């Protein structure tokens, strides 16, 4: 914009108080402090779906689509949007270490997301954040809180995956929350397969 | 002398939020033509997921990232018996409960051989009534400690059917003591208007 970075680190606010601290409480996780020497940390795969499926819980919705107090687990019809391409716009890293990746480092990143037909149909901002290396494979870990719109969606995503796997064009996947929209109240992943550094095919699924 | 009303913090930021985000539930602005509302079980049920995963543990045991979903080992303490200790409520109406009412509430825990084990402190909100049956639900956030276990407990229950003498059953998260990092239900039945039987079941 006017040649100026697209990344703004803020998390937008949805003045849903029970929202806005959910998201909170995931951006804590993002920016703890991180060691290499860790030995204790939180059930972050766990962690990631619980709160996404409470975003989309904390939306409201009408009395007849509440669950009752002792209802089983019930999720809606899938919601699918597929064949997407997001790529990368700008990348903001300042790595700790000149060797290479390091516990705790920190990225910020914007995407354009498009249909086949290349039209512009999203885009979205992350915050990435290396957790953990593991001691016996050697492998690390990142948390990534995502805000994006796509198709006039607005959502937050919470991610924990694993670096190497995604750099050899493993499907990655993170877990989705739509708060306003016609997915609105609904969750689910959004998964991807990287063609490159910088482009990636994802695929959303989402469920009330 | 009165109830202490503010939610006790753990300093895990990341758990002091999802219970704040909880006691936002219990806060909101609830009137009786209300046509929407957030789906509460479910909230409730997942931010207990969420506060006991958030709880530290050996990277030995954190799921990977696509691992399903995989519960450990029951743990269950049953025939506790939870009495009434303090309560406050004030009616918004002398024509009986109100949507908005609050009721604040502290109980004394015990086990099934009338040992002394712990305490609560509770905070319920009435947020509807429905038209068609007349019934009440609320919301509750309950804060305890059970034989060393402090407990966060997320409530959405309908009041008649506790009141009638039917199970009612609350989402519980451990932060801390031998079931840290495990959730479940707190289930009970009431024998009177202070004292009911209760039963924890929580998994990792």
């Amino acid at each position: 914009s006017h040649m100026t970075t697209s990344i703004d680190p803020t998390t937008p606010l949805t003045y849903n108080p029970v929202i806005d601290a959910l998201v909170g409480s995931w951006r804590q996780i993002i920016d703890a402090d991180y060691s290499a020497d860790d030995t204790r940390l939180p059930d972050l795969a766990v962690l990631a779906r619980s709160t996404a499926r409470a975003v989309a819980a904390a939306v409201p919705r009408p009395l007849a689509e509440i669950s009752a107090p002792d209802a089983p687990d019930e999720r809606g019809e899938l919601v699918l949007l597929e064949k997407v391409i997001q790529e990368v716009a700008d990348r903001e890293y300042t790595p700790l270490s000149p060797e290479g990746p390091s516990v705790g480092d920190l990225v910020l990143v914007t995407e354009k997301i498009y249909n086949s037909d290349r039209e512009e149909i999203g885009a979205d901002t992350g915050r990435l954040r290396i957790i953990r290396k593991d001691p016996e494979t050697g492998h690390h870990f990142t948390v990534s809180l995502v805000t994006s719109t796509v198709q006039g969606n607005k959502l937050f995503a919470f991610g924990y995956t694993e670096m190497e796997a995604q750099l050899a064009g493993g499907r990655t996947t993170i877990q989705v929350a739509c708060w306003d929209g016609p997915w609105a109240g609904m969750s689910g992943t959004l998964s991807w397969v990287i063609n490159s550094m910088t482009a990636a095919e994802s695929r959303y699924e989402l469920r009330r």
